[PDB]
């Protein structure tokens, strides 16, 4: 770490603090985050997982029993973004090229059979390009409220996450990433729950309670009780409009309650809705 010069904090993540340095001997400007052997071998292996569309890990550093991952740096993050554009909104072309990238960094993340498992606005960055970019895939499967004792936040969790499945599938992050899509359109944060049981009624109250027929064995899951009330479910063109008719297809593919039925990455990539995709130039004041 003698090698780095930091020059701000940059956020509070799950495990650590993390911030802007500058590499002394390449001039690099990076971001720093600061966290057992299984570990070390696993975060070694996302040193391998290259993509445009992810944030590059350039390395990792175990020192006095500190952990510490030098990424590449970017300089805003979409839930600053989104915030920043409340009042206009972020414009569809733009909206469209975010969700085509997200989807072409997750295609590649889980043909590698790697999760992400905890997306979400803060741990996507984006750059003046256009581009944008998935941080900390695999640090879930790695090191499992926040160190500052912050609630780590459950609007984007997958229900059969909450429904207590422990051997989930890559069609978790294909639900974040639905209902990242819905608040980048509608402005407001699709499912804003404030603890487990308000996180799944939420969900319930828009999508139906889930049964045997739209998915088989739900009923078996361990956090399932047969007491959850039965609400019915609601059309996307009242949960997500302006939305065209290929994206409120494509939403309700990818927040399936099956996850077996629920869209993949690559099939995403295929749909409809991506047929006119460009990539626009973000308005960024940096
Ligand atoms: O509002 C701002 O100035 C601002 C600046 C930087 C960021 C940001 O998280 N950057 C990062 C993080 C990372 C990897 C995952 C460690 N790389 N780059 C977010 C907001």
């Amino acid at each position: 770490m003698e090698n780095f010069q930091k020059v701000e904090k940059i956020g509070e993540g799950t495990y650590g603090v993390v911030y802007k340095a500058r590499n002394k001997l390449t001039g690099e400007v990076v971001a720093l985050k600061k966290i057992p052997s299984t570990a070390i071998r696993e975060i070694s292996l996302l040193k391998e997982l290259n993509h445009p569309n992810i944030v590059k890990l350039l390395d990792v550093i175990h020192t006095e029993n500190k952990l510490y991952l030098v990424f590449e740096f970017l300089h805003q993050d979409l839930k600053k973004f989104m915030d920043a554009s409340a009042l206009t909104g972020i414009p569809l072309p733009l909206i469209k090229s975010y969700l085509f990238q997200l989807l072409q960094g997750l295609a590649f993340c889980h043909s590698h059979r790697v999760l992400h498992r905890d997306l979400k606005p803060q741990n996507l960055l984006i750059n003046t390009e256009g581009a944008i970019k998935l941080a900390d895939f695999g640090l879930a499967r790695a090191f499992g409220r926040t160190y500052t004792h912050e609630v780590v936040t459950l609007w984007y969790r997958a229900p059969e996450i909450l429904l207590g499945c422990k051997y989930y599938s890559t069609a978790v992050d294909i639900w974040s990433l639905g209902c990242i899509f819905a608040e980048m359109v509608t402005r407001r944060a699709l499912f804003p729950g404030d603890s487990e049981i308000d996180q799944l009624f939420r969900i319930f109250r828009t999508l139906g309670t889930p049964d045997e027929v739209v998915w088989p064995g739900v009923t078996s899951m361990p956090d399932y009780k047969p007491s959850f009330p039965k609400w019915a479910r609601q059309d996307f063109s009242k949960v997500v409009p302006p939305l065209d008719e290929d994206g409120r297809s494509l939403l309700s593919q990818m927040l399936h309650y099956d996850p077996n039925k629920r869209i993949s990455a690559k099939a995403a990539l295929a749909h409809p809705f991506f047929q006119d995709v460009t990539k626009p130039v973000p308005h960024l004041r940096l």
